RNA sequence: UUG
RNA sequence: UUG
């Protein structure tokens, strides 16, 4: 179906429309550029890969090349892998971009830079040197870059990449880049923020370094910054995960109490880690369109229940105080000040890191008329006593967010402590409505109670809490909306047949990693607790452990999900015990079913005409499983997609169409299978998703694989198998190198393992002339 | 080092006192007797092969053979592999055995045999045929067995081996066998006491079968039984994990009053889910040797609270009397009879299932001066409520069991509920610390000083898998000062102050594992250097914990000799640029054994080996994910004996590792990604002892790196699952491994060539290289 | 392989 | 692969 292979490693890819060529060759184990690019190349993309220098040779006929993204083929020892260490820093000869007429955006980060490549083009508006060894900047070196609008230069000199001296910046380097926009000197051992800088700039980054004082007159000029982040300059220290050295005599970043002034188009202001002590309503005098403010990690404890800056702050969307708190005090209750209620446009407030033991319903009053406050986060409080009831004055947020406390009767895990959570890389019940997050709290025992006045909640999440109780259907009262309930993590105890029922609007339910009392044996567990619930969609009971059921059929007129991974099927359906074989046949509307990682190492005759008649996705993945008698499959009238993979099949069907008329896709990967039957898919018409990667094949013939079925396939996957290349193999190797088909990995990992000759060979190159000799 | 290899797929081993020559050929996928089997042969082991028919052939020459185990040759197929099925039922072909005249012991079990097989030799002794479908016992094929002693029949009718009719044995089948001992005819759909039975029986096994009625006089002439288990006839059902069918009417086993008065020499008797309502005292009115006598899996609920019985055993051992509840019922409390405190000799005594909300120290004074009570069990009760103090009147017991139970302020985990869990395979603590009280599995949240007083005595506590989500500040357990063992693991631990334990002084080991919950929140405070307070403690647990920060940079020990740290996060405590923590194990300065496998360490920080404590002998740095290995910094560990690195990334290993380590004896490095050994690898390693270079990738080994005195030095080494290549260049190391003393485990079984393609799959053992000399 |  |  073509007429000339690609043996280019990398994804070549046409948006016709803007006429861009894009090349990717990200992790292709490159030493060397490939020969044959594209010559209408526009964006060409080399990350990871040993290409130990660049020349004019590089892009020589690559004249329009609008982007090069060149980035971690030489990055610095501590941060790069430490079981293929770059030697020697990349090499950028004389003239190796001057040619590139058209080029805009240039990456060079982690390849261990000395100094800024000179010689560019003068149409380059991005240029981007983070992660090297470039710790001084020199007017001289920034007059090619005139027309350059963003400049990455941070992550040059910090712990995990040291130059061991104190950044240098020579006055006014970059006055004379008329048009820079955005300027991130971040993670660099800076000392002052360096001046004079261009009016022009839109987003200044100074944090992470060693700026201890912010002159009045820093940003004097930069009428039209918009971001400004200048957080971890003398860090707060306490607990931190990344080595931290705070500024001497306990000082704060001393900031004048006009050093804004000028700021007048500022909508975002990061303080972050810097250890203050006061916030001067002075700051915001003629800052009115402030939106984002960070605040988090100082020592502004105090300062929260007096806050006169807010009176400042009408327009301010964001609010972080988190982790402001002494170090070793444990306050009774949550003092906010009164000036909160002016914060006319609030949407989010987060005061994570308080530490309070009880939060009282006049503690939030503040609050009470806030009209657009979405968010109210107070998570890692140890907060031991809170009437839940209060929040019924607070039915318009999206998210009351209580998680990680001490309660009794989304951002990423790390986040408020790590060192730079923007650093770059070199490659949820909320939609439901009012979520009330109180997980990973202490709640032992819940009654109706406990939920008063908070019938408009939409999502509840319970996970990871102490619950231990046989829930009879009459602890969730009141939450008469309720849509999602998160109930992971506890110890429920499935006595009661009617757990649950009282959620009357329930239609997601985790009951995941309750496994506790599933593990004891003899205790009575109902699984028909389903039958109750009408609207129930989606029901999760993941790594529970279940071996045994009192009842023997689950009923469902509702639920069209059921996730039952992580149990022991294998002792419910042992040979010769027929109880458990229709477990989940009247499940009516069932149509996706999880039971991978239940020990099932075989099936035994009957579960699969126990499977309910709508099941279109069925996961039997990481069981073992050593056979399976593939004419079963008829009984599943409506299978879709059949997930076999990890497991320890040798064979697939001799027919695979006259098992299953529905099957579009057959996941294999990751087992046994050392050859296919001489007709596998022989009119296997809708057909559209194969994954036999990760298995022993040595041979595929024509036969196996007619080419009316391959031509309709999404997607097939065969690599990391044992192919064996000789001129047996020579439909198989013509079929691979023309072929229409999506098949992933063949730059990387569909290689020859024989003969000899072909070894560790990649199939797309291979030649194979002399079988037609 | 030998003349002749040993090329026949059996371990073979020589006791020379019992004049014993052993050959196990257990699982070596086996579809013939292997030939050249010693001809001195006393002990054979064949099962699990798929060897389809024996026949004179068999054991021709093989005529001082007194024990053939050849068992699971041809599995029922619900009770065998699925994926190996077997096609068609073991083939006996005449006189197999009536050669083999010194032969005591037979074992034919899981071959799918129609009939009990005919030509045994009279000498034999014991004969096993369980799990095959032999279902008529008739009296003409027991003729044979004329000296018999032992002789398992079961297991050949039941859910999982269906024969579809009842089980039938002819009046008086086994009355001539005279010197029959041992009869079980166990999960075998037998519906009456096979009688009259041979008086020499000292144990009579008839459990899960279709027994509704005992005869009077059904165990007449057993004078010498000393075992009995009835269990399983008339099932209680609730709850049961396998199909059970119930008598009708809910009747229970129907035992006559006088039906044991003949076993005066009855030391165990097993009514295990015989659906008694009543225990009848004229049972046991001849039986005064009576030792152990199980009633769990009845309807005694009622009956234990006056259990009259009790009192004409006055020497009996253990008393099982769990999962008795009435269903539905949950009681208030445990009511049992006064008659208790006559069971003068009870050393264990199980409760569990009885179901009650309050445990009170009064409802156990029936137990107060039974002198000899070592166990006593009330696991799985659903208990609510529990003064622990009571148990200051029970310092002389050995355990308290409270396990799974719902109080707040060693048996396989399926016991009770299992279906014979005493079924043969066909292949084959804190307890010792002192007084134990186990409380795992139950609710308790908070712990206060007071909830342990008057319970000084204890040596061993067990708090696993409660729901203790507090900050131990070393005022929790103030009366345990004879405290040996503390199990804390699987609970939410939060270590905010370093004095937490420092309170229990006589602590020897803490397991804190699993205590995850508090250190996999960002920003909190962990004081691991809580150690430096517990002055005896030898071993540290604290696994599966996700450490990934710590407040404190050291951890200080004078005695802590073993710490298990496995399943946390040293990948980011050892960030590559941060130094703070590269010496938080190096102030234990007692340190010998350091677990730190299943921390994510894909290389490790330079600062790590001399880091760590002086003492270190035993180091694991196993399933971490270790890419790359700098082999001279073991120089560092200048007492280093033991290094696993199994289930790693490792591709290379040091070129001569006497010069990386002058102490170590046992190298680990399953499991890698290893293709080759360095030329001189062994050199002069005086101290190896044991390696194991197995499931590697392996293809050549040249006499270079393993030198001939480092491997007479050594007790084992591992090369199995590797990728052999068995080609002319290969001469030195197949002849080696052929004529080498050394152990090398799985040379029958796993020790293969790759290649090439004439030799693919053989094992090197058996290779013949000659055409490399011609 | 810029956490 | 007798649980
Ligand atoms: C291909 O490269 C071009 C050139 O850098 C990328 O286009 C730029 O995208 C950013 C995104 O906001 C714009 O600000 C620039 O102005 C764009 N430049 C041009 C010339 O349009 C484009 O995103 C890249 N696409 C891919 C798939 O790599
Ligand atoms: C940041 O710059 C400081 C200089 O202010 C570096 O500190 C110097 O480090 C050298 C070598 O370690 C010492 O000999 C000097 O005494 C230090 N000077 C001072 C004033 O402390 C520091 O190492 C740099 N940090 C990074 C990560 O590059
Ligand atoms: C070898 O076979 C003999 C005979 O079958 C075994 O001897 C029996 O051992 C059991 C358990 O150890 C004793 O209780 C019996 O009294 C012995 N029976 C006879 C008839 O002597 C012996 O154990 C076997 N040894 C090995 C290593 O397989
Ligand atoms: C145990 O024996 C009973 C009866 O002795 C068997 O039950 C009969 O089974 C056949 C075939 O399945 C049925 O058609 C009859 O209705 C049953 N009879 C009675 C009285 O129930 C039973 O199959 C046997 N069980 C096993 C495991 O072999
Ligand atoms: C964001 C807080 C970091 C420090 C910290 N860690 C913990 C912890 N692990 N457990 C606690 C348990 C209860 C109260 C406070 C803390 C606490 N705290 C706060 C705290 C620590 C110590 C003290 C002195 N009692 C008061 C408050
Ligand atoms: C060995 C016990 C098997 C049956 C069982 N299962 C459970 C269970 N999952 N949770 C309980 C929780 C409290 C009390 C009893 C049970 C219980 N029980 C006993 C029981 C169940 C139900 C009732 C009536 N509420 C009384 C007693
Ligand atoms: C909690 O507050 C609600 C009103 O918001 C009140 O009805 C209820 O009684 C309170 N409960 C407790 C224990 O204070
Ligand atoms: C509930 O909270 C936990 C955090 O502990 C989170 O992992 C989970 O995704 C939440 N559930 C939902 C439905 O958002
Ligand atoms: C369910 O249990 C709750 C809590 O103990 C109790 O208030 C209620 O009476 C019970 N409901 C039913 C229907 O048994
Ligand atoms: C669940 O099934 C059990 C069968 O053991 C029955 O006792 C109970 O009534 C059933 N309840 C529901 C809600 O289906
Ligand atoms: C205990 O139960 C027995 C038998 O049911 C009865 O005779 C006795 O009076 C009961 N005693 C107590 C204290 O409950
Ligand atoms: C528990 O019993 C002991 C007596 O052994 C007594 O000292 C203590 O007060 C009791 N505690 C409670 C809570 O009943
Ligand atoms: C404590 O009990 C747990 C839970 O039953 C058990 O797994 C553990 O091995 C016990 N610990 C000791 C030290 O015996
Ligand atoms: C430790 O905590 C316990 C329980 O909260 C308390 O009784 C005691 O005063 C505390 N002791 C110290 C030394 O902090
Ligand atoms: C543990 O180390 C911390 C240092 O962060 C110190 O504050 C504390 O007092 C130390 N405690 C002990 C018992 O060494
Ligand atoms: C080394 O320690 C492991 C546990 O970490 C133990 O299993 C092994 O037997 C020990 N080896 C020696 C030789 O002491
Ligand atoms: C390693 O070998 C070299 C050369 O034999 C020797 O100089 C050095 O001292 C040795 N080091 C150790 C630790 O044995």
């Amino acid at each position: 179906a073509r007429w000339f292979p690609k043996t280019l490693p990398c994804d070549v890819t046409l948006d016709v429309s803007k006429n861009h060529v894009i090349v990717d060759c990200t992790d292709k184990h490159l030493t060397e550029i490939p020969g044959g690019i594209p010559t209408n190349t526009t964006n060409l993309t080399l990350t990871i890969n040993h290409i130990p220098d660049i020349s004019p040779a590089s892009f020589h006929r690559l004249v329009h090349l609008v982007e090069i993204d060149f980035r971690c083929n030489c990055v610095p020892i501590r941060l790069g892998s430490k079981s293929n260490m770059c030697p020697r820093r990349l090499q950028i000869k004389p003239r190796s971009f001057s040619g590139l007429t058209y080029l805009k955006s240039l990456y060079l980060d982690g390849n261990q830079l000395l100094e800024i490549p000179q010689g560019l083009p003068p149409s380059l508006q991005l240029l981007s040197l983070e992660a090297n060894n470039i710790f001084s900047i020199r007017k001289e070196q920034l007059t090619e870059l005139a027309n350059i609008e963003i400049l990455y230069l941070g992550q040059n000199c910090y712990y995990r990449n040291p130059c061991y001296v104190s950044y240098s910046i020579e006055k006014d380097a970059f006055l004379n880049l008329t048009k820079l926009k955005v300027l991130s000197l971040k993670d660099n051992n800076v000392t002052t923020v360096p001046t004079v800088l261009p009016s022009t700039l839109t987003e200044l980054y100074l944090y992470n370094n060693m700026i201890a004082e912010i002159q009045e007159d820093d940003f004097n000029n930069l009428n039209q910054l918009q971001i400004l982040d200048l957080s971890g300059n003398c860090p707060r220290c306490y607990n931190a995960p990344f080595p931290c050295t705070p500024c001497k005599n306990n000082s704060p970043l001393q900031i004048p109490v006009n050093a804004f002034d000028a700021l007048t188009e500022l909508k975002v202001l990061r303080l972050h880690s810097n250890s203050l002590q006061h916030v001067p309503p002075r700051w915001f005098k003629n800052i009115n369109n402030l939106q984002e403010l960070d605040l988090s990690q100082n020592f502004l404890a105090k300062e929260i229940g007096d806050a006169k800056f807010l009176h400042f702050l009408p327009n301010l969307i964001q609010l972080d105080l988190s982790f402001n708190f002494e170090l070793q005090v444990y306050r009774a209750s949550m003092n906010l000040s009164q000036a909160f209620s002016s914060l006319k446009s609030l949407k989010i407030l987060r005061i994570r890191g308080y530490v309070f033991k009880e939060l009282k319903s006049f503690q939030l009053s503040p609050l009470h008329n806030l009209q657009n406050l979405e968010v109210l986060d107070l998570g890692t409080n140890f907060i031991k006593i809170a009437n839940l009831s209060m929040f019924k004055q607070f039915k318009r947020l999206k998210v009351i967010d209580l998680s990680v406390n001490k309660i009794s009767p989304v951002l990423e895990q790390l986040y408020y402590f790590r060192y730079d959570k923007y650093a770059r890389s070199c490659r949820s019940c909320y939609k439901y409505g009012q979520t009330l997050d109180l997980s990973k709290n202490s709640i032992f025992f819940i009654k109706s109670s406990d939920f008063q006045h908070l019938s408009f909640l939409k999502c509840l999440n319970l996970s990871g809490n102490l619950i231990s109780q046989t829930l009879n259907g009459s602890e969730f009262q009141p939450l008469a909306e309720l849509r999602y309930l998160d109930f992971s993590n506890n110890r429920l105890d499935l006595l009661h047949s009617t757990a649950f029922e009282e959620l009357r609007k329930l239609e997601v339910l985790d009951i995941s990693s309750n496994s506790h009392y599933f593990q004891s044996e003899g205790i009575t567990h109902m699984l028909n607790f389903t039958k109750n619930l009408k609207v129930l969609q989606k029901l999760m009971m993941n790594d529970n452990d279940i071996s045994s059921s009192t009842s023997r059929t689950m009923e469902s007129e509702s639920l069209r999900t059921l996730e039952f991974r992580g149990n022991h099927l294998d002792v419910l359906w042992r040979d010769g015990d027929n109880r458990y074989l229709q477990l989940f046949k009247n499940l009516l509307k069932l149509e996706e079913l999880d039971i991978s990682k239940n020990s099932l190492s075989f099936l035994p005759s009957g579960v699969f005409d126990g499977m309910p008649p709508n099941l279109k996705n069925l996961s039997l993945a990481k069981n073992g499983l050593k056979s399976f008698i593939w004419e079963k499959l008829r009984y599943l009238k409506n299978l879709e997609t059949l997930d076999l993979s990890h497991n320890q099949l040798t064979t697939v069907p001799e027919r695979l169409s006259n098992c299953s008329r529905s099957l579009k896709n057959l996941i294999l990967k990751n087992n046994q299978i050392r050859s296919l039957t001489k007709y596998f898919l022989q009119d296997a018409f809708q057909l559209r998703y194969l994954d036999l990667s990760s298995n022993k094949i040595q041979m595929i013939q024509k036969t196996s694989f007619p080419e009316n079925v391959l031509n309709n396939l999404k997607m097939l996957l065969l690599h990391h198998n044992r192919f064996l290349c000789t001129c047996d193999a020579v439909w198989f190797v013509w079929w691979v190198q023309h072929t229409e088909v999506t098949i992933p990995y063949l730059a990387t990992d569909v290689t020859c393992v024989g003969p000899g000759a072909h070894k560790g060979q990649s199939v797309i190159s291979l030649d194979l002339y002399t079988c037609e000799l």
